[PDB]
């Protein structure tokens, strides 16, 4: 809820989306988190959404950390579509305006961006991951 260090990104948001129901922000307590800046038709996220995935299946239990996917995707049919091949959680479609406010805030320039995050502290953890990911697809240097 507002003790979560991601509220202070999220502010309108109260649930993300997941595979099974919504979540709070809360359930993520004690995590790593990557905020995951990607769209549907970016050929480069549609490249790397799958390595991610990979990966995410591999580590995120051992290692403790969630994905949230933070779509440009414009049309909705689309973002449900894309976010369907992916494992882990999602900003809501309703809260859209956000994500360019979002990737102001954390100097966002192209996707597919990861950015890493505390998720009770909300420090920035790390803002390279989409290239560490690639670098070192095994568990070595975490979380980077
Ligand atoms: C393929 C692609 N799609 C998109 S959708 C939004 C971006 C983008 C571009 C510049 C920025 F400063 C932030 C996001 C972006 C991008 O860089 N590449």
């Amino acid at each position: 809820a507002m003790g979560s260090g991601l509220a202070k990104y999220l502010p309108g948001a109260t649930n993300l989306l997941s595979k099974s129901g919504e979540v709070s922000l809360g359930s993520l307590v004690g995590k790593t988190v990557f905020l995951y800046f990607s769209a549907s038709w970016c050929p480069p996220c549609r490249g790397f959404t799958p390595v991610l995935a990979e990966f995410y299946e591999k580590h995120h239990v051992a290692k403790n950390f969630e994905v949230v996917l933070i779509s440009w995707d414009e049309n909705e049919s689309d973002f449900h579509d894309y976010y369907g091949k992916m494992p882990w959680l999602a900003l809501p479609f309703d809260q859209r305006s956000t994500v360019s406010e979002l990737g102001k805030t954390f100097g966002v320039e192209s996707i597919p961006t990861l950015i890493t995050i505390n998720a009770d502290t909300g420090a920035i953890i790390g803002t390279q991951a989409r290239t560490r990911v690639i670098e070192d697809p095994d568990g070595a240097n975490f979380p980077w």
